[PDB]
Protein backbone atom coordinates (compact mmCIF):
# COMPACT_ATOMS: atom_id res chain seq x y z
CA UNK A 1 0.00 0.00 0.00
CA UNK A 2 1.02 3.62 -0.01
CA UNK A 3 0.05 6.57 1.20
CA UNK A 4 -0.93 10.01 -0.19
CA UNK A 5 0.96 12.93 -0.17
CA UNK A 6 0.82 15.57 3.19
CA UNK A 7 -0.30 19.54 2.96
CA UNK A 8 2.47 21.86 1.63
CA UNK A 9 2.06 24.39 4.79
CA UNK A 10 5.73 24.20 5.88
CA UNK A 11 4.38 22.63 8.49
CA UNK A 12 6.00 18.32 9.39
CA UNK A 13 3.99 15.15 9.51
CA UNK A 14 4.18 12.15 10.64
CA UNK A 15 2.97 9.38 9.22
CA UNK A 16 -0.34 7.83 11.76
CA UNK A 17 -3.64 6.04 10.61
CA UNK A 18 -3.04 7.11 7.35
CA UNK A 19 -2.89 10.51 8.04
CA UNK A 20 0.08 13.28 8.09
CA UNK A 21 0.34 14.49 12.19
CA UNK A 22 2.42 17.74 12.88
CA UNK A 23 5.63 16.20 14.31
CA UNK A 24 5.05 18.98 16.48
CA UNK A 25 2.56 17.14 18.03
CA UNK A 26 5.25 14.55 18.99
CA UNK A 27 7.21 17.45 20.08
CA UNK B 1 9.63 6.95 -6.40
CA UNK B 2 7.17 6.64 -3.65
CA UNK B 3 6.93 5.13 -0.07
CA UNK B 4 4.54 2.93 1.11
CA UNK B 5 1.76 3.08 3.19
CA UNK B 6 2.06 2.79 7.26
CA UNK B 7 0.63 0.60 9.92
CA UNK B 8 -2.79 2.21 10.99
CA UNK B 9 -2.73 1.20 14.80
CA UNK B 10 -2.58 4.95 16.17
CA UNK B 11 0.91 5.21 16.37
CA UNK B 12 2.97 7.82 13.65
CA UNK B 13 5.93 6.82 11.82
CA UNK B 14 8.59 8.81 10.88
CA UNK B 15 9.95 7.63 7.20
CA UNK B 16 13.81 6.26 7.72
CA UNK B 17 15.22 3.52 5.37
CA UNK B 18 12.27 2.70 3.35
CA UNK B 19 10.73 1.81 6.22
CA UNK B 20 7.60 3.30 8.91
CA UNK B 21 9.44 4.29 11.82
CA UNK B 22 7.84 4.92 15.32
CA UNK B 23 7.88 8.65 16.07
CA UNK B 24 7.76 7.64 19.58
CA UNK B 25 10.84 6.22 19.16
CA UNK B 26 12.90 9.35 18.04
CA UNK B 27 10.99 10.96 21.78
CA UNK C 1 -1.68 12.12 -5.17
CA UNK C 2 1.03 10.54 -3.67
CA UNK C 3 4.29 11.79 -1.57
CA UNK C 4 7.25 10.33 -3.14
CA UNK C 5 9.77 7.75 -0.90
CA UNK C 6 12.81 9.66 1.41
CA UNK C 7 16.13 8.65 1.54
CA UNK C 8 17.28 5.18 2.66
CA UNK C 9 20.52 5.84 4.49
CA UNK C 10 18.98 5.02 7.79
CA UNK C 11 17.71 8.62 8.57
CA UNK C 12 13.97 9.65 9.68
CA UNK C 13 12.35 11.87 7.45
CA UNK C 14 9.59 13.70 8.95
CA UNK C 15 7.01 14.98 5.60
CA UNK C 16 6.57 18.63 5.02
CA UNK C 17 6.35 21.03 1.99
CA UNK C 18 6.13 18.31 -0.42
CA UNK C 19 9.80 16.97 1.40
CA UNK C 20 11.30 14.97 3.64
CA UNK C 21 13.12 16.05 6.50
CA UNK C 22 15.04 14.60 8.90
CA UNK C 23 12.97 13.85 11.92
CA UNK C 24 16.09 14.40 14.31
CA UNK C 25 15.92 18.20 13.41
CA UNK C 26 12.78 18.26 15.34
CA UNK C 27 14.69 16.66 18.10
Amino acid sequence: GYIPEAPRDGQAYVRKDGEWVLLSTFL
